[PDB]
């Protein structure tokens, strides 16, 4: 399975789970609300120590499954586009997992030049976009529903490999043998599909969602500005379609490497994962065919 650390051996490693930015000396790397995620070091070896943390919205047992199948996943999916848990911890009752550490943090960061960070070149953003795609495509193949797929859970390895992280919402699909629904409606609302909003349960969604992600690659903007209009990214594809915009006024300047070809190849999957309707988006397979071609 996993290693199981003493939660003693981990707060030795995080200083204390110690609160400040890497920056002046301290640990903690980011956070969510799921939890907080600390510099760790273990054997000569930099690790991802995340303790989590209940927050008004969650019980202190619906933390816990999140905890548990963060680790059910991580034990059936190994895979070169997804993070690797080492182990964990359960007892300090903070509940912490450790991972392999991406020294190139969010895939939002590096789209926002976070901390002076240089911004990524075309050629970069088009490994990256193939990279998430077979992520996903992994999932699905073995019978996972991400349930929140956004630029924030894609991590960046020490060659700017994607990785797709946080399963702690992951479900099981099946063949679909009927439309699956939810009484507890779960994800991150600027990605989310409109049948998600809704509360169908659906490998579909994850595809509008990645198509989203495909949007902020593309642009370089995040999902929702409060301080933007529009406010929510996913309402380019409007302004495009009706003529009121062009791609081409969205390509994010800060690239000196983009060709037309390839980013309009790369708008048309990010398009066609956003159809309204869930049935005539494109599966994971032809996202990752269509990506693919484009280079
Ligand atoms: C040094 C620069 C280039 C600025 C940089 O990117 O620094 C970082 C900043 C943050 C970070 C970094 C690096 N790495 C992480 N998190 C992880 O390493 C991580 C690995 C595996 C899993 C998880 N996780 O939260 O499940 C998190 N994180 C935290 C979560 C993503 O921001």
């Amino acid at each position: 399975r996993f290693h199981s650390f003493s939660f003693y051996e981990l707060k030795n490693v995080t200083n204390n789970f110690d609160e400040r930015p890497i920056s002046v000396g301290g640990n903690k790397m980011g956070e969510g609300g799921f939890g907080v995620v600390y510099k760790g070091y273990v054997n000569n070896t930099t690790v991802a120590v995340k303790k989590l943390a209940a927050m008004v919205d969650i019980t202190t047992e619906e933390l816990k499954q999140q905890f548990d199948q963060e680790i059910k996943v991580m034990a059936k999916c190994q895979h070169e586009n997804l993070v690797e848990l080492l182990g964990f911890s359960s007892d300090g009752d903070d509940l912490c997992l450790v991972y392999v550490y991406m020294p190139n943090g969010s895939l939002l960061d590096r789209l926002s030049c976070l901390d002076g960070t240089p911004p990524l070149s075309w050629h970069m953003r088009c490994k990256i976009a193939q990279g998430a795609a077979n992520g996903i495509n992994f999932l699905h193949e073995n019978h996972h529903i991400h349930r929140d797929i956004k630029s924030a859970n894609i991590l960046l390895d020490e060659a700017f490999t994607a990785k797709i992280s946080d399963f702690g919402l992951a479900r099981a699909s099946e063949k679909f043998a009927q439309t699956v629904m939810t009484s507890r409606i779960v994800g991150t609302t600027a990605y989310m599909a409109p049948e998600a909003l809704r509360g169908e349960i659906t490998p579909k969604s994850d595809i509008y969602s990645f198509g989203v992600v495909l949007l902020e690659i593309i642009t370089g903007l995040p999902a929702v500005d409060e301080h933007r209009e529009p406010q929510l990214l996913l309402d380019i594809k409007e302004e495009i379609e009706d003529e009121e915009k062009t791609i081409e006024d969205y390509i994010d300047k800060k690239m000196n490497d983009a060709d037309s070809t390839s980013v309009e190849a790369m708008y048309s999957v990010a398009s066609q994962c956003l159809h309204e309707k869930k049935n005539k988006r494109p599966d994971i397979k032809k996202v990752q065919q269509l990506l693919q071609e484009m280079t």
